[PDB]
């Protein structure tokens, strides 16, 4: 043991050759976790004339000398570069100084430098990096330093009239290193014995109380938490901005920058993502602008390893949205992440912004992913801009709602593996009548963590006329409370796909939409057949529907659907009609009134279900532009069939686009496979170039024998 000084009586005499302006008393005591009869420490007050520092006898050091110390410059978060306090180490008793830790990044090959693959700050000290006291610990094992040294905590040299920062020691011990290093959760004293921090414990502090699985900062809630240990230079802010709404942090300080994360559970964690501006400006950043690097440390920041280095270029400067997956070795039980950006001097040539840290996931093989949002799990929706958790259109509960003003509207998935008997099953709502607009919400998946969204449902025709997305959720169909089903299609199977409900830029504040009754996953059986909802592995049927998979119905089905269209559709007939009403317009196709489609939204028509196991036919009247004609193939209208309750479609007939000028009639025989105990029939129209083009009507359906 070579040195320890707690300071807590006056200073050990035989310790220290020099303290100016160096007096015992307290500072910045009241956030310190340390006894109170501890507090007592050195401190150099910014008026004190003269030099500021204190400097160590002459001491015998080796390679597994450690320094450590606690230290705080400026009880404040108002970051500086200047006066900050130097750590350094003489060879030659005082003669000449230099830094103990040199700053380590990318070294020059034209000079001598003890810098290797660790990139690190130096030991440098500076105001306003955090409000609290903190330990450090510097090992020899690196620093080519062994024989007679002495030391010094070196700030400046004060004429009267100057007021540098303030700042003090506090339990400095120079000797051998403990076993372990105490794994970062301790002080050495003697290299005999750890003091663990709180949450550590046994005799190197190796055992640790669960740290938790997740991290989320946004940076819309307090800026000092249990989240972070270190925010140095960052402050909350709407400059610079990525997101439309919201607070970013905001690093436009000189000093260090550094955020540094708790340490975390990331034994299955799958991913780290965020969003970052390097640059703020029109133009390139200057190209003097050190990159944000992105590390790992697993021993309580006694060593880090890279992620990603993050450049500055012509192209930085927008907002960008980041994710990297988390490697192996970065998966233990206590591992702190740290966002840093070198500077030799602690100036800096650029601001940048970072914002929606998410730290988690889970790589164990999870295949559901369920809510009724009666709570908004921030470690299943990553991301929802724009989406509050609140009732809306007669709800069940709450609802994960996008209704307040806003530029961004999205929800996005955390991660679930997906396989062949994967399905995606939601409850979805437009405006509830609040707008007319026609309008729709994409849907979308990535398989990339995402880097990369793609519509989930392709554009592609049962006639092959077009194909290559198609919009699915739209205002008019789903204008209240609606379900839809659908099974995830092979591109999307993967260990870790994620979804995206997103209402593309620009929209109108009214143009209004919630979901609700999520079930992505591969439980229950036959997606429900289409009468009910999957929840925890069980359908839950619909009224009027029973069975295991509710397949059964609990009164008999019609076996044969009948309309002339001469009183407006029933919902005995009729579980949709979008953008057809019934008019004269287009003379008689059969009789009297017809169902006529010209709406400038949706145009879809479908049938109840009906027990169609002895019928014979489907036959209608049909004309096409009674107001403007056709005029393409992809216009036609298709005649579709399902038996699962409408989650799957069979084509009957393509309507063909340029025939029906004069009213035709159409009579079909029913295929085996359409002849089942539950069937219904759409008609639906995949293309028309709006309101009152490419029209068409239908008269006298019968579907009988
Ligand atoms: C699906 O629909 C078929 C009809 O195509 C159903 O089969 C029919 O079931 C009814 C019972 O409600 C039988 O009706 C009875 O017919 C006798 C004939 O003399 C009459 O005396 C009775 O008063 C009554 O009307 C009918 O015979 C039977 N037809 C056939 C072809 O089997 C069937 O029940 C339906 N399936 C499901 C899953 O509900
Ligand atoms: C990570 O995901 C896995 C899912 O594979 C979770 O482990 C399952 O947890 C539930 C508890 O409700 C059990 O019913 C399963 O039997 C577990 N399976 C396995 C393989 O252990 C795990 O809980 C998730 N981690 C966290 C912390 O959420
Ligand atoms: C560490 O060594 C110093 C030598 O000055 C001694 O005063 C102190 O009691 C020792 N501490 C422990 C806990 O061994
Ligand atoms: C970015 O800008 C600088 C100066 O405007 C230019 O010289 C440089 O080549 C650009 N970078 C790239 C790769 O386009
Ligand atoms: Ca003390
Ligand atoms: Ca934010
Ligand atoms: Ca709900
Ligand atoms: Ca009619
Ligand atoms: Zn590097
Ligand atoms: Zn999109």
């Amino acid at each position: 043991v070579l040195l320890l000084d707690t300071f807590d009586f006056g200073p050990r005499e035989d310790n220290w050759f020099f303290y100016p302006g160096g007096n015992i008393g307290l500072y910045c005591p009241y956030s310190s976790k340390g006894a109170p009869e501890e507090d007592s420490a050195m401190v150099f007050v910014s008026n004190e004339v003269g030099e500021h520092s204190i400097t160590t006898r002459d001491l015998s050091v080796n390679e597994n000398t450690i320094i450590q110390f606690e230290i705080n410059v400026g009880c404040s978060t108002d970051s500086s570069s200047a006066d900050p306090v130097r750590l350094e180490f003489s060879r030659d008793f005082g003669a000449t100084w230099h830094l103990l830790l040199p700053l380590c990044y990318h070294s020059s090959s034209l000079v001598s430098s003890l810098c290797s693959t660790e990139h690190h700050p130096s030991s440098t000290y500076y105001a306003g990096t955090t409000q609290g006291w903190r330990r450090e610990v510097v090992h020899f094992g690196k620093l080519h330093l062994c024989g007679s040294v002495r030391f010094r905590w070196y700030q400046g040299f004060y004429p009267a009239g100057s007021q540098p920062v303030t700042w003090a020691i506090d339990n400095v011990y120079i000797g051998p290193q403990c076993e372990e290093m105490c794994y970062g959760h301790g002080s050495c004293i003697n290299g005999t014995k750890c003091i663990c921090d709180p949450g550590y414990s046994g005799p190197t502090c190796k055992i640790s109380t669960k740290n938790p699985d997740f991290l989320k900062d946004d940076f819309e809630g307090q800026l000092e938490s249990d989240r972070f240990l270190l925010m140095s230079g960052g402050k909350p802010s709407r400059k610079c901005g990525i997101l439309s709404s919201g607070n970013n942090l905001f690093f436009n300080e000189d000093g260090l920058r550094m955020l540094v994360t708790r340490d975390l559970d990331l034994s299955h964690a799958r991913f780290v993502q965020f969003f970052m501006r390097l640059g703020c400006g029109k133009g390139v950043p200057d190209p003097r602008s050190q990159p944000v690097l992105l590390q790992y440390s697993l021993n309580g920041g006694l060593s880090w390893s890279l992620l990603q280095e993050f450049l500055f270029s012509n192209s930085s400067n927008v907002g960008r949205y980041i994710a990297l997956e988390m490697p192996l070795k970065a998966r233990s039980g206590s591992t702190r992440l740290r966002w840093w950006q070198p500077s030799e001097n602690g100036h800096f040539y650029s601001p940048w912004v970072i914002d929606q840290i998410l730290i988690g996931g889970n790589i164990s093989g999870n295949t559901v992913l369920e809510d009724d949002f009666s709570t908004l799990d921030s470690r299943k929706w990553l991301l929802h801009p724009g989406g509050t958790k609140m009732p809306v259109c007669g709800s069940t509960g709450d609802a994960l709602v996008f209704i307040e003003k806003a530029s961004t509207r999205y929800v996005v998935t955390t991660d679930i593996a997906v396989n062949e008997d994967s399905f995606l099953q939601i409850d979805f709502a437009a405006s509830c009548s609040v707008t007319d607009s026609c309008y729709a919400i994409e849907l979308e998946y990535s398989v990339d963590l995402g880097l990369s969204w793609h519509p989930l449902v392709r554009d592609c025709l049962p006639t092959n006329v077009e194909c290559s997305l198609q919009r699915i959720l739209v205002s008019d169909t789903f204008n209240k409370w609606t379900r839809i089903t659908l099974p995830l299609p092979s591109y999307t199977r993967s260990q870790a796909t994620r979804f995206r409900w997103h209402q593309p830029a620009p929209f109108d504040k009214q143009q209004t939409w919630a979901i609700d009754n999520v079930y992505i996953g591969d439980g229950c059986l036959d997606m429900c057949s289409g009468h009910g909802r999957c929840v925890q592995g069980s359908c839950v049927c619909d009224e009027q529907w029973g069975g295991l998979y509710c397949d059964e119905p609990e009164t008999s089905l019609p076996t044969q659907l009948k309309d002339n269209f001469n009183r407006a559709p029933s919902n005995q007939n009729w579980l949709t009609v979008s953008g057809g009403k019934l008019s004269t317009v287009c003379g008689a196709v059969a009789s009297g009134l017809a169902l006529h489609f010209s709406g400038g939204c949706s145009r879809l028509l479908v049938t109840v279900d009906l027990n169609l196991t002895n019928a014979e036919f489907i036959q209608f009247y049909f004309m096409y532009g009674c107001l403007i004609t056709p005029s393409n193939r992809n216009q036609g209208v298709l005649l579709e069939y399902s038996v699962n309750g409408g989650i799957t479609w069979n084509l009957l007939m393509e309507i063909f686009y340029d025939q029906y000028s004069k009213p035709g009639f159409v009579n079909i025989l029913l295929p085996p496979d359409a002849k089942e105990i539950a069937t219904r029939f759409r008609w639906w129209q995949p293309r028309h170039d709006g309101l009152d083009q490419n029209d068409w009507a239908i008269d006298n359906v019968l579907i009988s024998r």
